[PDB]
């Protein structure tokens, strides 16, 4: 009934909205750059490690404000009624992808369904940086598609702030064969500006 999807939920975000997600050692910076009735552009930068000297800039301010000072792959997503289009940054230009390396993974995530579900955070028997799962939240159940990966048909639990103005997830937990996996949101906020080249001109 409140059946939604990750694409639908993220399209409620506004330009300048951002979030930093963590999967152990990996860090991903998501930024909403432009939104029209026809397309929403989302930039995604990966890091796998930060300089012990660069960790100091972040604690001293924030991911958003220290970002322009970090020594990564950079993707640009154009989300529309039409099929997803992805670009990678190569020599200061947004280059289209047809070497479908991350392309199908992204489309899967965007298609993931969301329905309301009870919290399982505990088993009983502008910027915001820190332990964001302590924010007021509600849980949403999803399931990965049947496919050729360990994630195939695995259950997903995604937490979102009760404040719809915060459109990125707070916390994502996914069953796998190795055991459960947590993608943690360590910072989210508003009014971020891209450090990368301007959007493709069509």
């Amino acid at each position: 009934p409140l059946q939604s999807s990750i694409q639908e939920k993220i399209l409620t975000a506004r330009p300048g909205d951002y979030a930093v997600l963590s999967r152990g050692s990996q860090k991903f910076f998501f930024l909403i750059r432009q939104s029209s009735s026809e397309a929403t552009w989302v930039e995604m930068s990966e890091f796998a490690s930060l300089t012990q000297q660069e960790k100091k800039l972040v604690e001293q301010s924030s991911w958003k404000n220290a970002f322009h000072q970090l020594q990564k792959k950079v993707y640009l997503l154009r989300i529309s009624k039409n099929p997803l289009m992805i670009f990678v940054l190569k020599n200061a230009q947004w280059m289209p992808l047809s070497e479908k390396d991350p392309l199908p993974f992204f489309v899967k995530i965007l298609r993931l369904p969301l329905s309301p579900a009870p919290s399982h955070l505990i088993k009983y028997k502008t910027s915001l940086n820190g332990e964001l799962i302590t924010l007021p939240s509600s849980a949403w159940i999803s399931v990965w598609p049947k496919d050729s990966s360990p994630l195939s048909e695995k259950n997903i639990l995604i937490y979102f702030s009760n404040n719809e103005r915060l459109a990125f997830p707070l916390w994502t937990s996914i069953d796998t064969p190795t055991g459960t996996v947590i993608i943690k949101t360590i910072e989210m906020g508003h009014q971020a500006a891209s450090s990368y080249p301007a959007l493709p001109n069509f």
